[PDB]
């Protein structure tokens, strides 16, 4: 009689791969490189999201201007992955959607990590962050 739910991503429970094949120190000296070459981009990680039923993007380290808006940036990862106009795109961030109106420079700065990385997991559905 019970509606069993164990489709559901867990919170907080997404890993990117970037991170267990790159150590911290190496992440850390390079974004900081890339950092003062471009200040006025921002190095971002895009990865899958647990449980995310969405083609796969072939690559997953991005230079991208620090005015880029994130609807624009929803753009240029639709594209990559061939999404049809009708199917949905969800960006997550510490756990959390972020705004369409923010800039990746607002992201970065508010959401970077210690390794100097901003960190974006996508999926098809909204649960992830919610």
């Amino acid at each position: 009689d019970f509606v069993k739910v164990e489709d559901l991503p867990l919170k907080g429970s997404m890993k990117f791969v970037y991170k267990e094949e790159h150590p911290f120190e190496k992440r850390r000296s390079e974004g900081e490189k890339i950092r003062k070459k471009y200040p006025d981009r921002v190095p971002v990680i895009v990865e899958k999201a647990p449980k995310a039923r969405i083609g796969d993007l072939d690559k997953k380290k991005y230079l991208v201007p620090s005015d880029l808006t994130v609807g624009q940036f929803y753009f240029l990862i639709r594209k990559r992955i061939h999404l049809r106009a009708e199917d949905a795109l969800f960006f997550f961030v510490n756990n959390v959607i972020p705004p369409t109106s923010a800039t990746m420079g607002q992201l970065y700065q508010e959401h970077h990590e210690e390794d100097f990385f901003l960190y974006i997991a996508y999926s098809d559905e909204s649960v992830y962050g919610l």
